[PDB]
């Protein structure tokens, strides 16, 4: 959450995601869905990514819901 993305991830990651957070748009940072994988790597997904809704559905089925709004 103490992060700021200026370019977004649009390719679907294969890694297992263990945490996610909805990050807000600000003057210098883009709105995106932050995925933290099992290797603790971060990718902040474009909210408009076509596959994202289904990936969020799958994550929830695996016990993972994103924190923050949107």
């Amino acid at each position: 959450p103490g992060v700021c993305f200026k370019v977004l991830t649009t390719k679907e990651p294969k890694a297992n995601i263990k945490r996610c957070y909805n990050l807000p748009k600000t003057n210098n940072c883009l709105k995106c869905v932050l995925f933290v994988d099992a290797s603790n790597r971060m990718k902040c997904i474009d909210p408009n990514a076509s596959w994202l809704a289904e990936r969020l559905y799958r994550l929830k089925e695996k016990g993972v819901t994103c924190r923050g709004e949107a």
